[PDB]
């Protein structure tokens, strides 16, 4: 089970001594690709890279480098691109990126600023009226409308591709109220949060997979997939309580290093999975 599991490690101040099982028993892959010295202005934090066998790469010949990995869960049948928030030089690959992987939705558990200091660029438009040119890549972005919420916004975006004059339609998930420190103290709201997310589609089949991030894009975003990715199972087994999260998470780690980052995040990740189960069946 998972339940009684939680009850177990929770009253036991197991939490902190588990992470570090899956610390060291996590996937250790080569970053080669990132860590060339041409890419080094790609990269936000130089401890976080993406491996190089589950990279995505951009379909331009000069450098298709960018800090994202796809992680592939096979029997849950889900893709996830985990990327790092962008940075000023980066909002051009990014959305070429988006394009070409033809993302549907943008997951996004952060805010520009957090904590005195610029955390993600701010890589969409603001107002309706005031559109953006992604030169380098060719791409246009612009803010078709917005719906502001308690905790998160959804925003409808237009990202056009000026070369063919293409137009497609993206959708901005973005949480708003993750706190300054720490984790909610309910994943209610979070909850919420990736029914909406799950309810437009874009974490289906039919298009290409969601893009996710946060600043690093492995704390936070790693709870999102984490959670998603759990529930998913549960639908998928005649025995929901034998899917066990940290065998899970341990198998994102290997598309991504440091999924999850706290004992904290382990914790709220195994709580909105239990809940949601829950809500899901009422
Ligand atoms: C130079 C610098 O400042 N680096 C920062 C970069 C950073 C990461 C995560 C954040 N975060 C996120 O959610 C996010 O944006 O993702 C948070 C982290 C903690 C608490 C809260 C948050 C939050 O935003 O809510 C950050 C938030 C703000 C600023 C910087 C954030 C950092 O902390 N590095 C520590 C190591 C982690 C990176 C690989 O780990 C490993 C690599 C391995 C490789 C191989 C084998 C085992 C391995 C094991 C590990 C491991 O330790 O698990």
């Amino acid at each position: 089970e998972m339940e009684k599991e939680f009850e177990q490690i929770d009253k036991s101040g197991s939490w902190a001594a588990i992470y570090q099982d899956i610390r060291h028993e996590a996937s250790d892959f080569p970053c080669r690709v990132a860590k060339l010295p041409k890419n080094k202005n790609r990269n936000r934090y130089r401890d976080v890279s993406p491996f190089d066998h589950s990279r995505i790469k951009l379909h331009q010949e000069d450098n298709d480098y960018i800090n994202a990995s796809l992680i592939k869960m096979e029997e849950a049948q889900r893709s996830y691109i985990l990327t790092q928030g962008p940075l000023p030089n980066t909002c051009g690959h990014f959305w070429e990126m988006v394009w070409e992987q033809k993302s549907r939705g943008v997951v996004m558990l952060n805010r520009v600023m957090e904590k005195g200091s610029l955390k993600c660029a701010q890589y969409w438009p603001q107002k309706e009226e005031k559109e953006m040119i992604f030169e380098d890549t060719n791409l246009k972005l612009t803010l078709i409308s917005e719906d502001i919420k308690s905790y998160y916004t959804v925003r409808q975006l237009e990202l056009e591709n000026l070369t063919t004059q293409e137009t497609r339609e993206i959708l901005h998930f973005h949480y708003t109220t993750w706190p300054d420190f720490g984790v909610p103290e309910s994943p209610a709201s979070f909850l919420n949060f990736l029914f909406k997310v799950r309810e437009s589609g874009s974490l289906s089949p039919e298009h290409g997979p969601v893009v996710v991030h946060c600043s690093a894009g492995i704390g936070r975003s790693g709870t999102f997939c984490l959670a998603d990715t759990c529930l998913l199972l549960m639908d998928k087994r005649k025995d929901p309580s034998s899917v066990d999260i940290k065998k899970v998470l341990l198998e994102m780690r290997k598309f991504r290093m440091g999924l999850i980052q706290t004992a904290d995040q382990l914790r709220f990740s195994y709580l909105a999975v239990i809940e949601g189960a829950k809500f899901i069946m009422g």
